């Protein structure tokens, strides 16, 4: 049920907007990492890969989230994304 829902909000991530902030973008990808891979144990990317350096922190960032702790923030992080753009749009 937990993971059939974390794919399927996996699926709904990719059809939103990409107006939304960088920040949420980070989120998303640390949350999505967290779930599937666990607490990230690859060495911190140089110092002038910034693009992967962000990634990588924003992974660091929860650490201390289990697996499906993560799967569930990040399908509730997903939903609060689509209801808001919902409700931005006519």
């Amino acid at each position: 049920g937990l993971q059939e829902e974390f794919e399927e909000f996996a699926e709904k991530a990719k059809t939103l907007p990409d107006t939304i902030s960088n920040e949420d973008k980070l989120l998303l990808y640390g949350l999505y990492k967290q779930a599937t891979v666990g607490p990230v144990t690859t060495g911190r990317p140089g110092i002038f890969n910034l693009k992967d350096r962000y990634k990588w922190d924003a992974w660091k960032a929860v650490e201390g989230k289990s697996k499906e702790e993560a799967m569930a923030d990040y399908i509730t992080k997903v939903k609060q994304l689509l209801e808001e753009a919902s409700a931005s749009t006519s």
